């Protein structure tokens, strides 16, 4: 863990060490993605606990898509934090 930052509404996002940006939301779902890397993939866990793994050329159903897309406003929220630890 980098970085991390409580999003009021969305969720707890960190960002790790590998690249990658993971948010926990507050119904228990979580969606992990890696931003710099053009092919990356997602993974995404339901509420219930069934996690996915999902690679570059995949159709993506609505619930990923949705949460992949809270991503970059999600970057801007982590770039203004500070380094865990500072």
């Amino acid at each position: 863990p980098i970085k991390r930052i409580n999003v009021p509404e969305i969720g707890i996002a960190t960002e790790l060490s590998h690249g990658v940006v993971q948010v926990q939301f507050y119904d228990g779902s979580v969606v992990s993605v890696i931003p710099s890397m053009q092919g990356g993939g997602i993974t995404y866990t339901q509420p219930n606990g069934t996690s996915t793994h999902f690679g570059k050329g995949d159709d993506l159903p609505f619930p990923v898509r949705d949460r992949v897309g809270q991503i970059p406003n999600i970057q801007l929220k982590l770039k203004t934090a500070p380094l865990l630890g500072s």
